[PDB]
């Protein structure tokens, strides 16, 4: 019944924050070399931060109960950008109740407008920025552009897409986020929550106006709106009480920031490797698969017949992950595999780690969209369990979609001679800015 071995700190205090700040992969594979061990305890400021990095003990942190292993004293952070009594802030019971509603909001009932309205706004933005034959673009903050459109062609109601469009709305985000330091998660103990209140003291005003004028609409039940703030709207908790303004903004801005970010890294990624020309035979397959489809597509095409996509997807995730870290709070300890995690340590599973398992993926740094994983419950990049990724079903079609749309008007090359490395000093890790200049090549006639 005895913890896992610890990694020892040469300047105090410091914990690891330098190491793990300029590497975190190489690090913790180190630590994981050197402690023999998948499972192991490093300190950042003195807590106890304790990583489960064996692709086989997974289920250990996935599995459990709120109660036994709680998210939410590590993942307050979040709490001023969607606001209090919303997500977190929240107790689980009812915090379960909102992503509920949240849920049952991405439901594949809903996904069958989706893929038309996603296809109008990628062609819509080639149309105004691919607009040469021969250009260089940005990749990544493109990519972005095309997230925070398409997902507002999807789940924004006409008359808020008039009020809002998306191109604000992305600034209104930006305008949130600024408040999140890496370093301030693991220290229980600001100057931009006073720009964060006024974008959200904003955007509930926006949404409240919209909300005062479908009242006046709803007379006639031939508004027939049916958006993500539509269903919101309707819900009825348990107790018989209602989403208030609050709780309700606080769900629509955590709906497209958990989105946004890592859906834009995704395609991103994506993009860079099929453009790569050692990549030309998955390429060449992607087009096989993608060379019969008419202009217009529908449900079926992108979730029934573009597996290969899917598989060029999830293998970009599973190199390299937008979150790193997945974390938890024991208030109770269960065994960990042989070792055992005492009350009050901080446990964490990462899928950067995991992912670079050799047993789990051999030659982890190589690109294989044809790869299984050899472990099975190793590729945690949607999590797992009771807090697996609700919003994976949508980002698959979201990034598929864009995939299709894309390649199939256009051909790419990478300024490069190799893919961008990843960028470790934002919390969620895409490919570095000033590597991801790309130029495109229009096909024709
Ligand atoms: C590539 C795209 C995405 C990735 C990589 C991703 C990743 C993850 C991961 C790793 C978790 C587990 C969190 C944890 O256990 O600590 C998670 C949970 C979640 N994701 Fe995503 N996600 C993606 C897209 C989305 C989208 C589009 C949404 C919503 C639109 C979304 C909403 C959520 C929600 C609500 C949870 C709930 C966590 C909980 O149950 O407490 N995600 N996601
Ligand atoms: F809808 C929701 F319930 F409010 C919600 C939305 C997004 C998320 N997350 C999320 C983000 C991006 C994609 N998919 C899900 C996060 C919320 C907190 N979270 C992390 C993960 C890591 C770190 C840390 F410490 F590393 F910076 C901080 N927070 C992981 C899931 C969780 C809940």
């Amino acid at each position: 019944k005895k913890t896992p071995p610890v990694y020892p700190v040469t300047v105090p205090f410091l914990g690891h924050i330098v190491q793990f700040g300029k590497n975190p992969l190489e690090f913790m594979q180190r630590c994981k070399r050197d402690l023999k061990s998948g499972v192991f305890t490093i300190s950042i400021g003195g807590q106890r931060v304790t990583i489960v990095g064996d692709p086989h003990e997974h289920s250990r942190f996935f599995s459990p109960r709120n109660e036994i292993l709680s998210p939410r004293e590590v993942y307050t952070i979040m709490t001023p950008v969607f606001g209090e009594g919303v997500a977190y802030a929240a107790p689980y019971p009812r915090m379960r109740e909102q992503l509920n509603f949240l849920a049952e909001e991405l439901t594949i009932a809903k996904f069958q407008n989706f893929v038309p309205a996603i296809q109008h706004e990628v062609r819509k933005f080639m149309a105004e920025n691919w607009k040469e034959d021969e250009g260089v673009i940005n990749l990544l903050e493109d990519c972005g552009a095309m997230i925070i459109n398409t997902a507002c062609q999807c789940l924004f109601g006409e008359d808020l897409r008039k009020r809002l469009n998306a191109r604000h709305f992305a600034q209104l985000l930006s305008k949130m986020e600024s408040s999140l330091i890496p370093a301030a998660v693991f220290m229980p103990w600001l100057p931009q929550s006073a720009r964060c209140r006024e974008a959200r003291a904003e955007l509930q005003k926006i949404l409240g106006e919209i909300i005062v004028a479908r009242e006046k609409e709803e007379a006639s039940k031939d508004n027939n709106t049916s958006d993500l703030l539509g269903g919101l709207l309707k819900a009825v908790y348990r107790d018989g009480t209602r989403m208030s303004l609050h709780e309700v903004c606080g769900m629509i801005v955590a709906a497209m920031f958990a989105g946004q970010h890592t859906s834009t890294i995704t395609t991103s990624w994506s993009m860079l490797h099929l453009m790569h020309p050692k990549n030309k035979k998955w390429l060449d397959k992607l087009h096989k698969e993608i060379d019969e489809f008419p202009a217009q597509l529908n449900y079926d095409n992108v979730m029934d017949e573009m597996p290969f996509a899917e598989r060029c997807v999830r293998e970009s995730i599973r190199r390299d992950p937008p979150l790193l870290m997945v974390m938890r709070m024991v208030k109770a300890e269960v065994k960990v595999g042989s070792y055992v995690v005492p009350k009050g340590d901080i446990i964490a599973c990462s899928p950067l780690l995991s992912h670079h398992d050799e047993e789990a993926f051999p030659n982890p740094r190589l690109w294989d969209p044809e790869r299984d994983e050899k472990v099975d419950g190793a590729f945690i990049g949607f999590g797992a369990g009771v807090h697996k990724c609700i919003g994976q079903k949508f980002a698959l079609l979201q990034v598929k979609t864009i995939l299709a749309t894309a390649f199939r008007e256009y051909d790419f090359q990478l300024l490069r001679d190799e893919v961008p490395d990843p960028d470790y000093h934002t919390m969620v890790v895409g490919p570095t800015l000033n590597q991801c200049l790309v130029k495109y090549t229009r096909k024709k006639k």
